[PDB]
């Protein structure tokens, strides 16, 4: 929504960075079998533009469509369970993954030169 949204990509990385050290992916060049390292061992608060292809505007529209209608520690988010006022809204948030990306999914197989997938339901 605001400049705080840049810290949401931190959370997506804070959980994503924490398990790598937990699972031998420490640091040094990239994800690899012979190396078994963590490529992006760096906070997103002061980040480069390589994650702007995943986070930012794609995650902004994730948080902007709603208004229309190094060992980081990610905190626990399940402190408050989503009641039916919000549980059915996550039923709509999961619908976004098949609407925003699903529309691209229809435009993914129709912009390659053919192909069909049963997921289009």
């Amino acid at each position: 929504l605001d400049s705080f949204i840049n810290k949401f990509a931190e959370y997506t990385h804070e959980k994503w960075a924490f398990d790598k050290i937990q699972n031998n992916w420490s640091y040094g060049e990239n994800v690899d079998e012979e190396l078994k390292t963590h490529p992006m061992l760096r906070p997103y608060k002061t980040f480069s533009e390589k994650d702007k292809e995943i986070y930012r505007w794609p995650i902004k529209e994730s948080l902007k469509a709603m208004i229309a209608w190094y060992n980081p520690q990610p905190p626990d988010l399940s402190g408050v369970t989503l009641s039916r006022e919000l549980q059915a809204m996550a039923e709509q948030l999961a619908e976004n993954y098949h609407n925003t990306w699903g529309r691209k999914k229809k435009q993914e197989l129709e912009a390659k030169g053919g192909g069909t997938h049963p997921l289009l339901v």
